DNA sequence: GCCAACGTTGGC
DNA sequence: GCCAACGTTGGC
């Protein structure tokens, strides 16, 4: 399900066609650490909430969006 | 001390 | 030149 790692999955809190992936680091000091990426319907990768906001503009209100889980968490 | 957010780099 | 992957750090 939603906490499964290494697998792109639907993010239903965003507009249609957005997906999310959790990727675990392998090499280097920061190994094991978990990061989250988003993919637009066009397939571009997004690495931060501010980056999503810049791209989505007023088509979404991300004010309560939790980047790590992809849920709206008021 | 942490980590959100971003900059840099190696490998292609 | 691209981009996955790691390193870096200002703001908290």
């Amino acid at each position: 399900g939603a906490t499964e790692s290494g697998k792109r999955m639907d993010c239903p809190a965003l507009p249609p066609g957005w997906k999310k992936e959790e990727v675990i680091r392998k090499s280097g000091l920061s190994a094991g650490k978990s990061e989250v990426y988003y993919f637009s319907p066009s397939g571009k990768k997004f690495r931060s909430k501010p980056q999503l906001a810049r791209y989505l503009g007023n088509t979404v209100d991300l004010s309560s969006f939790d980047f790590r889980t992809g849920k709206m968490m008021p």
